[PDB]
């Protein structure tokens, strides 16, 4: 088809949307972006929406979290570490990689359900317990949550 699809991509952490259109059959890249500030992430739940009627999952990963679990199936993921991932400057937390097949407008989703951050106990190379931040629980975000992390949510031409 020469018409298009305008995909926006969402997650209850981004205070803005991101956007992109593209042609039938190109691939796109849809990630979110999280900057911990001075501090790291400890520990990760999400799961992605999507709608399969005009898209097609290609890739899920945490580009950033090498002992991440990806569960394919249910379109989700999770990592937990007291050694902890080093988000300053912010990096990608979730890359989802479609094919378009549909055209309009469709949305991409994440939802972060658990997230929490901590910082190093010099000591022990490990997350000091008294640094924890509860950023997100079981969806519940903190009041000053956006104190603690910037996020953001892109959809680009894949590469
Ligand atoms: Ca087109
Ligand atoms: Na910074």
């Amino acid at each position: 088809a020469v018409d298009n699809l305008t995909i926006n991509a969402t997650s209850n952490i981004c205070q803005a949307n991101g956007s992109g259109t593209f042609n039938v059959g190109d691939k796109v890249s849809v990630y979110y972006l999280l900057d911990t500030k001075d501090a790291q992430l400890e520990e990760v739940q999400w799961a992605l929406t999507y709608d399969k009627n005009l898209l097609t999952l290609d890739s899920l990963t945490m580009p950033e979290i090498a002992d991440g679990m990806v569960n394919m199936d249910d379109v989700s993921g999770n990592a937990s570490n007291l050694a902890l991932y080093d988000f300053a400057g912010g990096k990608k937390l979730v890359e989802a990689v479609f094919t378009v097949n549909g055209t309009g407008t469709t949305n991409v989703d994440l939802n972060v359900v658990d997230l929490t951050l901590g910082k190093l106990n010099p000591a022990t190379g490990t997350v000091d317990a008294d640094s924890e931040y509860e950023a997100v629980v079981n969806g519940d975000m903190a009041n000053d949550l956006f104190d603690h992390i910037n996020s953001d949510a892109k959809v680009e031409a894949y590469v």
